[PDB]
């Protein structure tokens, strides 16, 4: 028999099947209707990929405790999924749902799956197409027996990081992975916000080519800003098409999204974090894809002329400091909030093995998470990211650099959405005292809500007038 | 018999009570325990309160069809408020909701009562204490036929603009009110914020003592930014304790929210509003609650030394310019989001009616909101109040101070989230063209998202290695 099965046959988990097969592991194959699997295996001739037909026949073919592998898309077809299998299934079995789901809905469908003798693995992937092939980072969440049991199978179809360690590893319980999946997309939304601020700002303050951009990015990437998302930047401002032209310079800018990133931000405040960055990203979202608004807006509101940035080196190095300073903010903030979402949801998450799989697979890889993964080493409780050694001294060299774009981009009309949320939260987190007395007295005085004292203990009030 | 009923003898039910009464309406009065009932009446001596004290008598001294006000803190309590009063209801009687509830419970208890015969109105109640015993605004959703009946007692009730009108109307269908409501007070959660920052800026560019404060807020009251919370801000700075302490001075800098901050935002994110001023006003009071944390981080993070702003007026201007403008700004997220609202939830709102109840009673009261509503007034459609051409001639005026504050303050350490947010949306809004394209560009890259073309029809998708 064989020792695991997909469901799925759509590319992502076409390619997760491929993958375990890459690995010396035979696999049975099944998708809801038949074309998908007879092109798959039509295409893929010589492999070890058992097809089959119906449900009850792909679950008999699987060794036991059976290990069944749910790559269909999120949503209504994962429950129809499990509601199928369901009826072949002996108790221990495990479920694995590699779908892009909400970590509430994982929660749903593991304590009910418990409740009827089944495991339940919610697990991110993250890799895009080709690294679900070649090798994705692996986020699974659900009960440890179940995830030790299929655990070398995902070991061996994970990315490695150059230390040899596989990017998975046991998240937590219930819902966890799959929140972690989805903060490693609200963590990618701020790094490519960040990114195109970066890029706004070379174009808008110095009117580099592509072809410059292009070079600068690939400078950037041989540096400490080295990682998957500056790599493909570069490559794309070097892209033209048929004619000739640019392709990134015809593309409409009306930043699409999947709710990942609306799902973090909407966590944040659901958990009393303040992910200013991320939020900011998902909001410049919304706001590109107010295409014809802004058209409009753009022949009615003024706004200044925008002088030159000056000597270029000089001010390319600025926005390479502004940017990766901003990328740390930007994961202390994430960071934290997964230490809120694990308190939360009762998780006891490892922050140090999350960023350790997030070093290569996932879309955000980047030698950047090696920096996080030894601040943890080295502090496994340390409250914030920024308190970190390593991120306290970049703050220290980097943060003029940060100021001084910040402040060019508002005198002249470029908008920095997340390069201003990153300075601002540097100097609120760093404030021992924040304007948030006059809030507190403000809130005395309407609604009677009393404050406290930094000079006396108890709760009081106060009657304003007299 | 008497016209109307109120359950819920606190502070805030009997302020309501006793409004009423003064406006020459004999109320009936009935509290879940008799205790505040029976000092309620034994406090009013000679007032038209008749108190109840079972359910029963309570309802039948209404006159019919029965108008019987909830001023229960919301949550649980308006539900058994609620289900005791059902079984003496007859079919049309009205309940009227005045807690602070989250729209979508009027909106399940709207449906659920409408089922069984009786009409259901959730209305926002805002003013504080004073405001609710003197005229708050008052803001109700539900069936227009209920509204109409009990439409008289509110508007005598309500506080009154200058031009006479009374600051209540019919907002809409179903849960409408308390979305007026809650964003009413997100739009608060960034006003105090905004003033937050100006008194951040007086106080860490030109060491303002409190005295100067408060003569600064008093200049700034009697010109166009002539406000409730700017006029309690002023009072506050004069404000001493029995030992000649400025009570501003030594109260703890936490912020307390109670949800509608953040409810405000999650429905943002829920309807592709890009509100992030607001939004930042709830992160900052999220940050300021990390005290102990900001304490801890300010003997380890370095920062600049704050230097100062130079000429005291001329400083002290551009800090009011900026605050009007970040309040145009904030207000025109707010409107565009109770469009977008409206929209999803089918009801049709008068954005100019929702500014004039605005205009007296509410926290948020200022001059300021008759500016809006002789925008709506001019053009009804207008898709966002930046184009409106009084807003858009402020902009035009005082957007190079609002640019020259938000860079001292970033070039000088101190944090200016919403100031900072305010100029990030102006500049992004009048964007014809943003970075989003190389969002686009990137998604499509590593997940295969498709994107448009500017200069061409079809949706693509590129093979960008080759």
């Amino acid at each position: 028999k064989q020792q695991i099965g997909v469901v799925g046959m759509a590319v992502m988990g076409r390619n997760l099947a491929l993958n375990i097969e890459s690995r010396g592991y035979t696999v049975s194959v099944f998708n809801r209707s038949r074309e998908k699997t007879e092109e798959v295996i039509a295409e893929n001739p010589g492999k070890k990929l058992v097809p089959y037909y119906t449900v009850q026949e792909f679950v008999e073919s699987l060794e036991t405790p059976r290990r069944i592998l749910l790559m269909v898309k999120a949503g209504a077809g994962t429950d129809s999924a499990i509601d199928s299998l369901k009826p072949y299934l002996d108790k221990g079995d495990i479920i694995i749902d590699g779908g892009n789901t909400f970590f509430q809905d994982t929660i749903r469908r593991n304590r009910e799956l418990s409740a009827e003798g089944f495991n339940f693995i919610g697990t991110g992937v993250s890799g895009g197409e080709e690294g679900t092939l070649k090798g994705p980072s692996i986020m699974p969440g659900g009960q440890k027996e179940a995830y030790e049991l299929v655990a070398p199978i995902l070991k061996q179809i994970a990315a490695v990081a150059e230390d040899g360690e596989p990017c998975v590893t046991y998240i937590g319980a219930d819902g966890a992975g799959h929140y972690v999946k989805m903060v490693h997309n609200g963590i990618e939304y701020g790094d490519m916000q960040l990114i195109a601020e970066a890029y706004a700002l070379l174009k808008g303050g110095l009117a580099l080519s592509n072809e410059e951009l292009a070079q600068t990015f690939t400078e950037w990437n041989e540096g400490e800003l080295s990682s998957y998302l500056i790599d493909i930047t570069k490559d794309i401002f070097t892209k033209k098409d048929e004619e000739g032209k640019y392709l990134v310079d015809v593309i409409l800018d009306e930043a699409a999204n999947k709710g990942t990133g609306k799902w973090t931000s909407q966590s944040s405040l659901d958990l009393g974090e303040p992910l200013s960055l991320i939020t900011e990203s998902v909001f410049a979202r919304y706001i590109s894809s107010l295409k014809d608004q802004r058209v409009a807006a753009s022949k009615v509101l003024s706004g200044p002329q925008a002088q030159p940035a000056g000597d270029k080196a000089e001010f390319i190095e600025k926005v390479r400091r502004a940017l990766y300073l901003g990328k740390i903010v930007s994961y202390a903030q994430g960071f934290s909030q997964l230490r809120a979402a694990s308190d939360e949801y009762n998780w006891d998450l490892n922050y140090g093995e999350i960023a350790k799989i997030f070093r290569a697979g996932c879309i955000i890889r980047a030698q950047f998470l090696q920096k996080i993964t030894d601040a943890y080493a080295q502090n496994a409780g340390i409250a914030n990211l920024l308190l970190a050694p390593y991120f306290k001294q970049i703050a220290d060299d980097y943060q003029q650099a940060l100021r001084d774009v910040v402040a060019y981009a508002v005198q002249n009309g470029i908008p920095v959405p997340t390069f201003s949320a990153a300075i601002a939260y540097y100097d609120s987190y760093r404030s021992a005292v924040l304007p948030a007395n006059l809030i507190q007295a403000q809130r005395d005085y309407f609604g009677a809500h009393t404050y406290k004292r930094t000079d006396k203990e108890g709760i009081f009030h106060t009657e304003w007038l007299e």
